[PDB]
């Protein structure tokens, strides 16, 4: 049933530069404090949606031609919301829930922790400071980063599709690939992401099959307020 649902979501999103990964809500919830839990039974089927370098040309550029563009609204976020809504139309027999990466509660807290979802769905290994022995950074924020086995850091997590009522307690956990296994490279990756993310270099932590085009890089280098 998972393969049938996966095919329906893939037929909707994969031609537009997206990738889809199944997971159980339990895997996500067990790694997090109760504050960040999804209010669903553990065996509930969920899909992690990410965007590849192809989504800029296949989804965003054609979307910037639609009659959907709104004033003071981010075009990428509108584009992602639109395609996630198309998943809803592909499954009329099901009542589905969709949470995008950019969504926040009234208190400005993220609705989902996109990187924890990407890790448990086996999409991209989530590297944190707790994955570095003898943590050398001290009392400062060291934000974690997911590395995709094919695109390195040349991707983005865009959302989760939740299927309440679809329970898969026997869904096998598929561990994400530990593409950055040594301490030295994990330190270089975490420092590249936290202190030099503007030079795009951390995204090459794994040799990518494809990078963002120079046009896509020029678009994303522009602050959202100026897009
Ligand atoms: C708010 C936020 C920021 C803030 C704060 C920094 C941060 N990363 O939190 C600011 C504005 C500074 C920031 C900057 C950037 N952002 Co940002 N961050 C966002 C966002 C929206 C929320 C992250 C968050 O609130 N984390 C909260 C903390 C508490 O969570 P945590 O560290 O993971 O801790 C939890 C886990 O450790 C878990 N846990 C415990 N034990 C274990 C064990 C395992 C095995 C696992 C998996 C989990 C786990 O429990 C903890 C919670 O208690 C996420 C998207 C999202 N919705 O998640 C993007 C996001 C992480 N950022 C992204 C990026 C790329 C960036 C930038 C490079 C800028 C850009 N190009 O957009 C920069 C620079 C990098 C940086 N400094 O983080 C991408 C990262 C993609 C990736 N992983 O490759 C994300 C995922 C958005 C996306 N659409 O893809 N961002
Ligand atoms: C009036 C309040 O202000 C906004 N708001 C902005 N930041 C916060 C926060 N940290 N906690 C709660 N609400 C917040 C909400 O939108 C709410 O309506």
């Amino acid at each position: 049933k998972v393969a049938e649902l996966k095919q329906k979501i893939e037929d909707t999103l994969c031609p537009f530069g997206f990738e889809v990964y199944p997971f159980q809500v339990a895997w996500y919830n067990e790694l997090l404090p109760p504050a960040f839990h999804l209010p669903l039974p553990g065996p509930t089927l969920a899909f992690l949606v990410l965007s590849t370098p192809a989504m800029f040309d296949r989804a965003l550029k054609p979307f910037l031609q639609s009659c959907h563009l709104r004033m003071l609204t981010d075009p990428v976020d509108q584009c992602v919301a639109y395609h996630l809504g198309r998943v809803r139309e592909s499954l009329p027999e099901l009542q589905i829930e969709i949470i995008a990466d950019y969504e926040v509660h009234p208190n400005r807290r993220p609705k989902i922790l996109a990187q924890t979802a990407a890790h448990v769905a086996g999409a991209a290994y989530y590297y944190q400071r707790q994955d570095v022995e003898a943590d050398p950074w001290g009392n400062q924020r060291i934000s974690g980063v997911c590395i995709h086995p094919r695109f390195g850091g040349w991707f983005a997590i865009r959302g989760v599709v939740l299927l309440p009522g679809i329970e898969v307690p026997d869904l096998p956990p598929r561990k994400p690939h530990d593409c950055v296994p040594t301490r030295a490279d994990r330190i270089a990756l975490l420092e590249g992401f936290n202190f030099h993310w503007r030079d795009w270099t951390y995204r090459d932590a794994v040799t990518p099959q494809e990078r963002y085009s120079e046009e896509q890089k020029a678009y994303f280098s522009t602050p959202p307020a100026q897009r």
